[PDB]
Order: structure tokens, then sequence, then C-alpha cells
């Protein structure tokens, strides 16, 4: 019942993480905290980090989920790797202390074993990893009633709604260049993060159902060549291109979804090191759990 | 006596190419496969013997299919599937000094013993690119009448932990990449080994339960459409009075018919699907029968 999320915040020591102490249970542990009304759980992990540490951070590779019971019910947090982009810490209003230690000493210094379990996933794989962020264009509306074109079918106000809350949970994974493929839907569903960038969304005509559904190689190959590009692209895309470019990528590179589905308005994480996949991770749509 | 063996057609895309290995011990040109060891199934021997014998790691699919020959000692029965290798190199081995990669004509060509030329013909017949969904009864639980709780919480006994423990090889064989398990305490500790194995969460399905299944089949129905839609190889584990009814109606909607058949506890059908539309349904006895 009570959704949180929280992150392993590390830093280039080799990597030390953030190990947090509150007053109110004399607790050391790894920051999280309870998703507010209309964010998803990158958006509050990142807001949370901020609170908790005053850390700016970008998040990268999901570490799972961690259920316990509480008062109100059920704790549900998922987990991030964050590496911190800068801050510095105070005292606050949660938090009286915090340290860095390498993950050796933070292990020890983490009481709740869930905790422990989740740095030890943060080191079982690379930790500075770019990510590709491939997005299903929100919903907009049904073919049978548009008159028109269905390649010009746009977005509905509930994909317009589902656009721009997408915004805050793409950036939280520090994402810098924009794509989408050759219909209204998908350049509309990160028109509202272009903005946010103040970047141009890149046409891929080669992405497309129709595209795809003759060549898929082309498109496989076009997905690599966007991915080798400095930066951490969006990838705007329909709903028949997604699960087929998801799997190819993850037998490939024997990558499991630990979550999956390829909903409107749905994110996968693709977190790579080296050019390597070593994360695929499915986000909901921002306005479904 | 009858000695148990089981192997693959072990292929990949070239336009698929197939993988035919020579033994110096028969100078002979077959597919690989092997004996099964001390309380192996089937298909754990396939995926063992195949990883021995070509160097490849593999993803079994479809079931092709029995053969038997005789042998000095008697009989040779040996069960095979289609298996796409997901990587590795060839080397020569203890049982293998050659491996040669050719496309379907020129194996059949290349195989010398009339039975692999049986197999690769059971191959062709339909595709093997395919997804698979792997729907599993939970392991021997004791009985309801002897239990104190509500029946919900009634968990694996002892045997029924060591068919949970033998079902992660199982399971792993065919590429299992996402868990799901309908809403009892049983159904998910027969897979809790598989999910620390993987390290991921189990899925919980309210819908799946007997006695959802008997309130709302066409609910049990499309909620399983919708897990063999998304992305990666889900793994369902659900109960007796569930499991026949889905799998005739599949069955039955496809044309499919199993070569196989039962619904023991800690049993495993694998579903193959191609372009959504299901292939196979083979039926895999529990891992301690
Ligand atoms: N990772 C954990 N595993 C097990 N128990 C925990 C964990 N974190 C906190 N607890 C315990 O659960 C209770 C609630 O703490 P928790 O931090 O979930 O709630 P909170 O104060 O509302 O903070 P937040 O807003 O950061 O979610 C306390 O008894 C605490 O010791
Ligand atoms: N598919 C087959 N059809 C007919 N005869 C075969 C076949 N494969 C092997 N043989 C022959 O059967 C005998 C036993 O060979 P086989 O490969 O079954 O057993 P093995 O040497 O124990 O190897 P494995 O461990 O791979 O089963 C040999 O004479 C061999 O030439
Ligand atoms: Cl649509
Ligand atoms: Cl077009
Ligand atoms: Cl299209
Ligand atoms: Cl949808
Ligand atoms: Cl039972
Ligand atoms: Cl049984
Ligand atoms: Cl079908
Ligand atoms: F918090
Ligand atoms: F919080
Ligand atoms: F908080
Ligand atoms: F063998
Ligand atoms: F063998
Ligand atoms: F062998
Ligand atoms: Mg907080
Ligand atoms: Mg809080
Ligand atoms: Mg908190
Ligand atoms: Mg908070
Ligand atoms: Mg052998
Ligand atoms: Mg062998
Ligand atoms: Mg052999
Ligand atoms: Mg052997």
């Amino acid at each position: 019942t009570v959704r949180a999320a929280g992150a392993v915040l590390w830093r280039d020591a080799t990597v030390e993480v953030a190990v947090i102490h509150r007053p109110r249970y004399d607790d050391w542990s790894l920051p999280k905290g309870k998703l507010d009304q209309g964010e998803t759980e990158p958006v509050a992990a990142a807001r949370e980090i901020h609170e908790e540490t005053g850390h700016t951070a970008v998040l990268g590779r999901r570490l799972g989920r961690v259920t316990y019971p509480i008062p109100q019910g059920t704790k549900r947090v998922w987990y991030w790797a964050a590496k911190s982009t800068g801050g510095d810490f105070s005292p606050n209003d949660e938090v009286d202390k915090l340290v860095w230690l390498p993950v050796d000493a933070a292990m020890d210094q983490l009481q709740y074993p869930d905790d422990r379990k989740v740095l030890r996933r943060f080191v079982k794989r690379p930790v500075d990893t770019k990510t590709v962020l491939v997005v299903r264009h929100g919903t907009a509306g049904r073919r049978s009633r548009y008159k028109g074109d269905d390649r010009k079918r746009p977005l509905d106000k509930r994909g317009r709604a589902q656009a721009e809350a997408l915004v805050a949970q793409l950036m939280a994974f520090g994402a810098t260049t924009l794509y989408a493929a050759d219909r209204v839907r998908c350049h509309q569903t990160i028109e509202p993060l272009a903005q946010e960038l103040d970047q141009l969304i890149h046409n891929e005509p080669l992405l497309t159902e129709e595209a795809y559904a003759a060549d898929h190689k082309a498109a496989r190959k076009r997905l690599l060549e966007i991915a080798g590009r400095p930066g951490n692209p969006v990838i705007c895309t329909q709903g028949k291109v997604i699960p087929g470019l998801i799997e190819w990528w993850c037998e490939r590179a024997k990558v499991r979804p630990e979550t999956t589905g390829n909903r409107k308005g749905s994110t996968w994480v693709l977190s790579l090191s080296d050019g390597e996949l070593v994360g695929a991770d499915y986000l909901s749509p921002p306005d479904e759990k």
C-alpha cells in the first residue's frame, strides 16, 4: 500500500556510497521516501535523494524492490543506482548525519538486511552506465474513430498529460537527446521534454511499425547507431516495434527484465556499460502503478 | 535396459544455421545430445550437453519429440529440443573435435543418422524463433483439511520444497525471465528458489487462483494472454484446477497437439509462441518423477 523509492547514491572515491542517519529510529540506511501525488518512482527517488542528502543525482540501473510491513499497511521501495552530480549535506528535517563509505564499510554500516541486499545488487554490475530510454507514445484515442490519416492521429487529453508527466521521469535519468518515429503521436509524447531541454526531436522513419515490419534489421541497426552516440537518448516509438527491439537486445546480452510491459506511455530504461547492455528496466506509464 | 538421453537442434540466425558435431569415438556427424545424469530432467540434460559439446550457451524452445535406437546395451531413448544459441564459441573437447554450422538443407546431408534427420524434419515444421511461457503447477503442500490457518497461507512440504529447488535448473534451461504466481503462498514458494537465483520479485496474480478461475475463467484467459504478450519469457505458477482448462483452451484455439500430458504438482507446460500464436505445448513431468 505505501509506495516509496530510493537509491544507492554513489560518487567516485573506487566508489563511495552515501549512508544516512535518521534520529527518529536512530538508524543507518539508504536515502528513500514516499511518492507524492502524481510522481512516479524515479521522480520520487531523485527528489528524496536531494531532500535527504543535498545531492543532485542522475539515476541509472534499477536495483529491485523491497517490501516490508508498516503501521499504514505495506511499504514498497524501488531502488536505483544514482550517481551524485554534486551538492552538500546539512542536517535537515529527516536526516542528521551522512557518511560516504566504500562498499565494504557501507555494508557494515547499513543495519537493515534489505538495504544490504540492494547494495549487493549495486556492486554486481557496472554503475557508471549510459542510458537509452525507449518510450511508447502516450494515449491517442482510437484508430476506428479518427477521421484522417492514422499516421497523424494525435495524443488525446490523457496522453498529453502523460507527455507532461514524462519530463520529470526522463530527466531523472539525465536524458540529453531526443528521437521519435515518424508519427505525430510519438513526437507529441516527447515535445514537452524537448521544450524542457530546448532540443530538437530527430525524426526516425526506420522505427515506425511499418518500416520495422518490412526491415526489422535496419531498425535494430539504427537503434545501435543511436545508442552509440554520446549522451542518453530518448527514443519514442509505437507498440509493435518495442517488444521486438527489447527482446532482441536482452537475449543478446542475457539481461532479464524484472518487470515487463508495453503500455502507452511506458518506458524501458536500458543501461549500457562500454556499449554492452547491463539492465533493462520497465517503467509503467506515469499515470498507472 | 533403456538409456535415457536428451539433446537439441542448436541453431542461430544466418535464414537459420544449425550445429552439426563430429565425434572421434565413432567418426560420426550428429546432433548434440547426451545421457541424463542422476536425478536430472531431460531439459536440464539437453542444456548441459549442448554447452559441454558445442561450447555454446543456449535457450531451449519447442520440444521435437523422441527417438529410440538400439545400442550394445539395449535401447537409447533421446528427447530433443530446438535450442537457440545465446553465445559462446566451440573448442575441441573430450567428446567433440569439430563443429560446423550449416543451413538446414546442408545439415540434412551432413547428418548421417536417420533419427537425427527425423528430428531436423520436426524442427523445420514450425517456427523456432519462439517466445516461451512456462506454466507451472505448485509443488506438494500437504492438504487443506490438516492445515489450521487460512488455506491461502498453506506452505510447501519438504518434498514440495525439493521440487521448487529442482525447478530452478528446469526453468532456466528455457530462458525464464519474468516471474508470476497466483495469490497463494504455495505458488509463490514454488518459484521462490528461482526468484533467489534470478534475484527478482514474483508478480502476484489474483485472477489466476482456482477460485478466481471458477468465477471468471475469461478473465484468467485474458490475463494469461496479457502476460504472454509482454517482452520476456514468463513463468506462471498456478493451481491444478486452472491449468488443464487454460492449456486445453489454448491448444484447441491454435490446433496444437501436445505429445505428452499430465497435471502433476511440480509439473511444467512449456508453451511456445510465434508472433503471439501457440506452436507447441510440451508437458514436463515434475522434476522428481
Ligand atoms: N529497509 C528496511 N527494512 C526493514 N525495516 C525498515 C527499513 N527501513 C525502515 N524500516 C523500519 O520500518 C519502520 C518505518 O520506517 P520507514 O523509513 O519505512 O518510514 P518513514 O519514516 O515514513 O520514512 P520514509 O519517508 O523515508 O519512507 C521503522 O520501524 C523502521 O525501522
Ligand atoms: N542418432 C543415432 N541413430 C542411430 N545410431 C546412433 C545414433 N547416435 C549414435 N548412434 C550409434 O549408437 C551407438 C551409441 O552411440 P551414442 O552416441 O548413442 O552413445 P554415447 O557414445 O554414449 O554418446 P552420448 O553420451 O552422446 O549419448 C554407437 O554405435 C553410435 O554410432
Ligand atoms: Cl495507438
Ligand atoms: Cl509513412
Ligand atoms: Cl506505422
Ligand atoms: Cl496501453
Ligand atoms: Cl494443494
Ligand atoms: Cl500431483
Ligand atoms: Cl493461438
Ligand atoms: F523520506
Ligand atoms: F517520504
Ligand atoms: F520524505
Ligand atoms: F554426450
Ligand atoms: F552423456
Ligand atoms: F556426455
Ligand atoms: Mg524523505
Ligand atoms: Mg519520507
Ligand atoms: Mg526517507
Ligand atoms: Mg518524503
Ligand atoms: Mg555423453
Ligand atoms: Mg556429451
Ligand atoms: Mg553426446
Ligand atoms: Mg554426458
